[PDB]
């Protein structure tokens, strides 16, 4: 009955998001990936090629699923009777942002937040930055799971 | 006669905005709560009353709009300190930018405050939309302020 | 089942440790509190009975000492994360350095939660160092451990 | 033979980016100024202009627009090295993960240099924004821009 | 009558430090720099001489010796308001997390200020180094301290 | 005739000292390491162990040598007619104490510092770092160039 939710757009989904997803998969026992949609801001993938792009980069996860929703996190945290938030780490992540909002989080609904950082090696990707980067040609390849990088060109060209 | 501006938009003024209103109160002889209108949620008419409302209980604060300048909002009323608040993830870099930059075009100093903790993560933003999704923010907002933020939005 | 480790020298432990302890507790299946040593204020055994009266409504915490590396400590334990406390002041470069370094050694995952505002200025250093000039820390740590250190002064 | 890119927006070229400019010349052979584009106050060939004037006695050093991947105007020219400059609230976070990204996809290398602490607070942008709502920021920009600049405003 | 303490060690005082007092004395009735004991290069004795000597043209600066608690120090001359300078180096979370402390244990609010960009890299150590290996450390100091601090180590 | 000092106590050098090191000598004319020692501080290694160790990892650079010096580094560029400094970063460095530094070099010296990241992969090992898990049994094998990973090991045992 322990167990997390994983927030963000993942539009799309790095590997620097599916090595938190590991790192809370193996720690709660169960994770819920919550893809949060803004109703007005269309992002680069729907919301179903956002979750396909997750669901099958986290097939060897049995005990991960994902959803999505939006209005408050928290809300999605409690109605599925869990109680913990699980935020990745990188290189030029806003930590004073994301501690005002723990704070803030933890005072309206009393849900935890724990931060864990991504692999140094997965620490500079970003979906902003891996967009930006591949929408002039740059090779991401190698910072984004397989079933990102073809669909990501696609909607590029 | 010492004095100092504290400046911001208030949009709306938080428990966090009146700590540090009610520390420059108690350290200067006078306090001018400065509010910049730049809309936003409120009208700058109303973002006044709420921390007149909020301040009444402060003799030596009173409340003005100003546009330009803070530093000219500052020194055309004869001061030449800004009293700025600090947060959970206040832009510090950027206040520190605007305060070497405020002191030299006007020879203004700013002094800057951390606001009790348990205002510390409260912003007029965060509020705003968590109070939008329907959360409970009546714990870090002035009575003035949340009854009123409510009708606004219901 | 579920499992962490709260490593700390806890000389002693403040009301922010306690705070991370419970919300470690209410989320995993078992959480053990490593009381990892160098000298200080407090014998081992000292700070030890201190967690465990601290912790008493925590039925699935323990304590223990350690000594080692601290990656070593939780894998011997059949454990594979560490929960750290984020305080105002707390050198969080030198912790996400360590986090890194006991990933890479030992494949130990690390995972960091802010204090509650209340308790997010207490150290145990400082607590003793505001202690030892007569200061009143006894909001800051739990009852258990305000007697002894006062207690101690002497 | 050696050399670097300093890439920006330039918008406009300030005292700060020119202290840059000068420490990269006096270090490496030869050092190509890259005026990256998006909209701003001044066009591209305005911006170019600004920056010539600004660094006429830097024989090393020249300036031309970019489009496309930094990395790629800096190895289309035979180059491997970026030098950026650090002020008073940089968001020196974000830089680092644009070099990180830049050595990932093009082993392009990224040096970081303080500029002067009387540069430091000086930022395109501030320095616009001063300069609208009546402020001297004439000894912050270069005397070439501050004329073009003013007579932008109006 | 309102009034504030400039702490610290000043061993020795340095321009960075005169630029806060100076600041502070512009805008409140009364300041207090207190020396805190805990030896170092100078002696309490010639540490507020240099001060005292550096600040005579500042009629309602004193300069007194304290030990135990800054906030008794600030406390029993009536006062409630700290003013701290900020620098390039300065450990600005361990300054926050004291101002937290400060104000919790006997209600002292804390301003932090910017110091000037001039005198934003030099500390009391930074200076005594260089200036022990032979580096000229004359335009960070005052002349009062320059002189002396030579005879103190040749 | 451009050129760098790449300054620290290197007690041992690590993979991440030399990936700067590497980068300063692809990018200035020629790299001088600098040694500096405290002559009241020992270290773990002798002048001539951390000297050894630094060349026998930097031997494929043909434009760095390798130095000790004490007192101002300031005076050890300036001696040798240089007017640079690199100085690489890490996660954990004390950055506002290096820029502190940096401008205090430039004020007495005029002398520049240039800040280069390393890697991701050897962001995150220091000297005293790797001592320390290493005097507990830790795997540091892969963080310290091969010159040094024996040395450490003998001299803790
Ligand atoms: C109003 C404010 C203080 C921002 O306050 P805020 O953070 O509450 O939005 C700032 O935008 C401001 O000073 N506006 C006046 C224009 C000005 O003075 N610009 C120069 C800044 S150095
Ligand atoms: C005990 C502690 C967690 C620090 O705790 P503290 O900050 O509360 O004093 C740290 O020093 C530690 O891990 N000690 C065990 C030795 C070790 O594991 N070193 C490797 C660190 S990567
Ligand atoms: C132009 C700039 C250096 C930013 O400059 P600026 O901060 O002065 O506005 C950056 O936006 C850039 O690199 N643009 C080129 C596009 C690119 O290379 N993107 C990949 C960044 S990793
Ligand atoms: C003297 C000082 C301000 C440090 O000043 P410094 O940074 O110049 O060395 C600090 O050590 C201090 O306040 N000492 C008095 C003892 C005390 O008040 N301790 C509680 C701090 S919350």
């Amino acid at each position: 009955m322990t167990g997390a939710v994983c927030p963000g757009s993942f539009d799309p989904v790095t590997l620097g998001h599916l090595d938190v997803f590991e790192r809370a998969a193996a720690q709660f026992d169960e994770v819920i990936v919550a893809v949060l949609i803004n109703p007005n801001k269309a992002g680069m993938f729907t919301v179903d090629e956002r979750i396909e792009m997750i669901r099958e980069s986290t097939a060897d996860l049995p005990n991960l699923r994902v959803e999505s929703g939006q209005g408050l996190l928290v809300d999605f945290v409690r109605e599925r009777g869990l109680n913990a938030i699980v935020k990745g780490l990188r290189t030029g992540t806003d930590f004073e942002y994301e501690l005002q909002m723990a704070q803030m989080n933890k005072h309206i609904a009393g849900v935890d937040t724990f931060f864990v950082a991504t692999a140094p090696a997965y620490s500079f990707v970003s979906s902003s930055l891996a967009k930006e980067v591949a929408t002039y040609g740059g090779d991401v390849s190698a910072l984004l799971p397989a079933s990102v990088h073809q669909r990501l060109l696609g909607k590029l060209r």
